[PDB]
């Protein structure tokens, strides 16, 4: 909440008392508005008596400043005397700066509770109008901060007792004569309520375009809990704010016109602000009402998908949501030969004397050893599939030794082809074609086999493909046909068991296999718009990309969610590469990345933290609650950052929780990385307690902090910069309840080194 006085000569506004101050003078104490300065500004008079302005706050607004914190800023010119008071009592306690001009007439303060004083100008300066921030942290031992025209004057300030009730600015003594103008006061109570709880999961973002805009998102659980559950009905909720975070609109439900039935439960608003068209573009996931992520309960012929929702800041408009589930949520049998080699054959009596076709869509994923291959009883026809050492699509065919590059931007190089192979019997050839276009022919190899085979091949040899159809044909007959993205979206009723559709499964090793991705998630926080992506190739400028979280059918990860069109057409990169491991030919060893946060760095790499959920230790590694990953490809595919992970945070709890991660820019053009999360309490223990706020001045190769931003709960949050100097959080805290904290960041920096 703010509490301020802004000079003016408008008649409804040309004084304090008519701004909500109280007038407390004593004696000749007096006031009056003053325009000799160009600007008006209301000048204290304190000659021969008190004369000051104050207000005051109720107990539960005292608890909220102690709780989470407070700041007062003031615009003022001494023109002379002293006793110069800009404070805040609570009833208890006070912090106390006492400004003043000395009888040379410099400017000069001192703190109650502090011997001594300091001097901040001289000569004309000292009369002349300067800003005074005085900024309280919450905490066991909490501390106010003083700073002159954004300058750290003075740190660690401990209060003093008092037994004062009330914010007070102007001369504060009877006998001490006191003279200064005033152009404006603003006193400000950290942690207003924006959404209560049981709602939980908070996002935020703030446009730069329209400075003071900025729209807040979380879900809206009636019968609380996460989503999945029969005993709740959620949905996404958001309230805009046009004066920086201060005052807020009208709560709003964004998806209860898309769940008219309650049939659905709707999670994780991710949203994305940008600049070239000023708009906010929120994406979310659906879910049926009683099943979700949580337990993998979710499956893949349910209704879980992503929506989104756009607000036009300019005329402040919602539009209807908009479903994108068909081109980011993929619908694939999935052969994993992590371990171990998978495949499965159908013995066919192709004729090779007559003409035969074969169609098969697959995606690698990773590795080597992914084959499709046809036999008809007199020659062997073998596509291997996989992943070259940069990353590109190779193929390699039985008896033709040089290899052929398909593919070499990273987007083409994991997403589904189809291989079409067109055998001639007059040419006693086979054609190869990827993508409708002719890559090559060739003669394979002899062999009296006569079948169609597909998976991964190799024990020795790691490797992952997604096939969504194949198809065998010869006199216009479909000998064999097996469509992976139908089935993978049908009921149980319907039969999808290869091994029972007339496949034989050849699997050594340990191997995993399954239909379609069981969901998709935006997960918690805000996505970004990228516009360093100059160097970066198979990126652009204007991406809109956000890290997903997607549930093949057990085991989450994260994924890029992107769009190069301004959030018409979206598309999908690969999942984190993470470790992996069997323990005695049988147990299964690797992460779950799953709420994660990413922000772009000045060099247009990309840098992502994700929560790991579960198990985090891989081959006796113990990678922590907390692992960060790079792009060098705008976001396509990543590496895992070795040793950073939650230790490079110092005194960050030790339990899994979603954390947040955003860019600050100054006005000077320099820059650097802000991150939110609970410290715990004690701090480095588990406990969501103690928000605390970390800075990289080196793109993320060391941070430095935390300053504790609350005291008290603190759970999931989300950090946004509002303006060159402030940031804005969204926090939640006791019983959920988020709230809204603006952080001076160009100050705080200040008391790190
Ligand atoms: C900032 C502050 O607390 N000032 C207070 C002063 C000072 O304690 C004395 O002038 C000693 O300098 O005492 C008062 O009775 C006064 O003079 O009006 C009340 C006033 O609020
Ligand atoms: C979509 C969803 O259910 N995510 C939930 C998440 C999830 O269960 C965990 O990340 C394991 O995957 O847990 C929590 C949590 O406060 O800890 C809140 C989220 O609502
Ligand atoms: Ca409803
Ligand atoms: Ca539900
Ligand atoms: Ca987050
Ligand atoms: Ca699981």
């Amino acid at each position: 909440a703010l509490f301020d006085y802004n000079a003016t000569g408008d008649t409804e506004f040309d004084s304090p008392a008519k701004q909500g101050w109280m007038q407390d003078n004593t004696n000749n104490g007096s006031g009056v508005l003053t325009n000799a300065d160009g600007m008006p500004a209301w000048l204290v008079q304190g000659i021969g008596g008190r004369a000051q302005w104050t207000y005051s706050l109720s107990t539960n607004q005292h608890a909220q400043a102690s709780s989470f914190g407070w700041r007062m800023t003031t615009e003022m010119k001494v023109l002379s005397g002293g006793m110069i008071t800009n404070y805040y009592a609570n009833g208890t306690q006070r912090v106390l700066p006492i400004i003043s001009l000395d009888s040379s007439g410099n400017l000069v303060v001192e703190f109650e509770g502090q011997t001594g004083r300091t001097v901040l100008a001289t000569g004309t300066a000292a009369t002349e109008y300067h800003k005074f921030e005085l900024v309280f942290l919450p905490g066991s031992n909490p501390s106010a901060s003083f700073y002159f025209d954004g300058k750290l004057i003075r740190d660690n300030i401990q209060p003093t007792a008092s037994k004062q009730n009330m914010i007070v600015w102007g001369n504060g003594s009877s006998n001490t004569d006191g003279v200064a103008a005033y152009r404006d006061i603003k006193f400000e109570i950290q942690g207003d309520v924006i959404f209560r709880g049981p709602d939980r999961i908070p996002s935020i973002v703030a446009s730069s375009v329209t400075p003071g805009v900025v729209t807040a998102f979380a879900e809206k659980r009636v019968g609380g809990g996460d989503p999945g559950a029969l005993s709740n009905t959620n949905d996404i909720i958001t309230r805009t704010s046009r004066d920086g975070g201060i005052t807020w609109d009208t709560e709003l439900n964004l998806t209860e016109q898309i769940n008219v039935s309650d049939e659905f439960d709707f999670s994780d608003p991710r949203p994305i602000y940008d600049p070239s068209s000023n708009t906010v573009l929120v994406s979310y996931a659906r879910w049926p009402t009683d099943a979700a992520q949580n337990g993998d309960r979710i499956k893949p012929w349910m209704p879980n998908g992503i929506f989104y929702s756009v607000y036009d800041v300019a005329s402040g408009n919602w539009q209807a949501p908009i479903d994108v589930t068909d081109q980011v949520k993929e619908r694939s049998f999935q052969i994993a030969g992590w371990g171990g080699s998978e495949l499965y054959r159908r013995n066919t009596s192709l004729n090779s004397q007559q003409d035969w076709q074969s169609n098969a869509k697959i995606r690698i994923v990773d590795g080597a050893a992914n084959q499709i291959q046809v036999a008809d009883g007199s020659r062997k026809y073998v596509v291997t599939l996989s992943i070259d050492e940069s990353g590109g699509l190779v193929a390699n065919l039985n008896g033709v030794s040089a290899p052929i590059i398909l593919q070499s931007e990273h987007a083409k190089v994991h997403s589904f082809h189809d291989y079409e192979l067109q055998y001639s019997a007059l040419n006693h050839t086979t054609t190869l074609f990827v993508d409708g276009q002719q890559i090559t022919t060739w003669a394979g190899e002899v062999s009296q086999e006569n079948n169609i085979q597909f998976g991964n091949a190799d024990a020795q040899i790691d490797g992952r493909l997604h096939v969504q159809k194949i198809v065998l044909t010869q006199q216009g007959h479909n000998l064999v046909e097996f469509d992976a993205f139908y089935l993978a979206q049908q009921t149980p009723e319907v039969e999808k068991d290869l091994e029972k559709l007339g496949w034989t499964k050849i699997k050594t090793g340990n191997t995993m296999s399954l239909y379609g991705n069981a969901s998709v998630n935006p997960g918690p926080g805000h996505g970004i718009t990228l516009t360093r992506q100059q160097n970066i190739s198979g990126s652009q400028n204007g991406r809109l990309i956000y890290p997903a979280i997607v549930l093949d059918r057990f085991f989450l990860n994260v994924m890029s969610i992107y769009s190069d069109d301004g959030g018409s057409n979206w598309q999908t990169g690969s999942t984190l590469p993470i470790p992996f491991r069997w323990k005695s030919s049988s147990i299964l060893e690797t992460l779950e990345p799953s709420e994660a946060d990413m922000v772009e760095l000045q060099n247009g790499d990309l840098l992502l933290t994700a929560r790991l959920d579960f198990n985090q230790i891989v081959n006796g590694v113990n990678y922590s609650p907390r692992q960060q990953f790079l792009s060098k490809d705008g976001g396509i595919t990543w590496s895992l950052l070795e040793a950073n992970n939650a230790n490079v945070f110092s005194n960050i709890s030790t339990g899994t929780v979603d954390a947040s991660i955003t860019r600050f820019e100054q006005s000077d053009g320099s820059h650097f990385l802000l991150f939110t999360n609970p410290q715990g309490n004690p701090a480095g223990t588990n406990g969501r307690q103690n928000l605390g706020l970390w800075f990289s001045f080196d793109e993320g190769v060391t941070w430095k902090g935390p300053i504790q931003l609350v005291n008290g709960a603190s759970a999931y949050s989300d950090i946004y910069q509002l303006d060159s100097e402030n940031a804005i959080v969204i926090v939640e805290t006791d019983n959920s309840n988020m709230r809204i904290l603006r952080m001076p960041i160009t100050l705080l920096k200040q008391k790190l080194t």
